[PDB]
C-alpha cells in the first residue's frame, strides 16, 4: 500500500474500533484487496468518475445499513466527500432499530475520518425513504459513469475513487 492508503487504513481501523465495530477492519481489507486487483478498465472508469465528481456529493446506499458492507458503503462515500472537500448527503434507510444503529455507526466513523482529514464541509448520513435512497444512488452512479451492481462492486468502486483522489493529490 502507498503511504497515504496505509494511513487511511490505520485511521479507519482506529475509527472502526473506537466506534465499537473492530470487525469492520477485516471487511475493509477485503475491499482493499478487491480494489488492488481491479482490471485496467475498472481503474479507467474510476479516473473518469473522479473527473465528474459534483460540487455537492449526493448518494445513497444500495444495501441495508445494518450490514457491515452497507456501513462500509456509507463510510467510503463519506471518505470520497472528505477527500474531495465537498458537502455531502449520504442517504440511508433507517426504519428498524438495526438500521438506525448502523446509520449511527456509519455516522460516527465518517465524522471521525472527516475530522482527522480536516474536512470542514458537512457530510451527513441522512435517514430517508427507500425511493429517495435508491434514486440518489442511481443518480450518483449514472452521473459518474459507474455501473450499479452489488455492495461489493460499490465498495470496490468507491475505494478506487479514493485511490484516484490520492493519486491526484500526489501529482505535479
Amino acid at each position: 500500500l502507498s503511504p497515504a492508503l496505509a494511513t487511511l487504513r490505520a485511521a479507519l481501523t482506529a475509527a472502526f474500533t473506537a466506534a465499537g465495530a473492530p470487525d469492520l477492519a477485516a471487511v475493509f481489507d477485503a475491499t482493499l484487496a478487491a480494489a488492488a486487483a481491479a482490471p485496467a478498465a475498472a481503474r479507467a472508469r474510476a479516473r473518469a468518475a473522479v473527473a465528474n465528481l459534483p460540487a455537492v456529493l449526493v448518494t445513497g446506499t444500495p444495501v441495508a445499513i445494518d450490514t457491515a458492507e452497507g456501513v462500509l458503503v456509507a463510510v467510503l462515500a463519506a471518505l470520497v466527500a472528505a477527500l474531495s472537500d465537498v458537502p455531502a448527503i449520504i442517504y440511508v434507510e433507517a426504519a428498524t432499530p438495526e438500521q438506525k444503529a448502523g446509520a449511527a455507526l456509519a455516522a460516527a466513523i465518517a465524522a471521525a475520518i472527516a475530522e482527522a482529514l480536516g474536512a470542514k464541509q458537512p457530510i451527513t448520513i441522512t435517514a430517508a425513504d427507500a425511493a429517495t435512497t435508491a434514486a440518489a444512488q442511481a443518480a450518483f452512479g449514472a452521473a459518474l459513469g459507474l455501473p450499479v451492481t452489488d455492495a461489493a462492486g460499490m465498495n470496490r468502486d468507491l475505494l478506487l475513487l479514493v485511490a484516484v483522489l490520492l493519486e491526484r493529490r500526489a501529482a505535479l
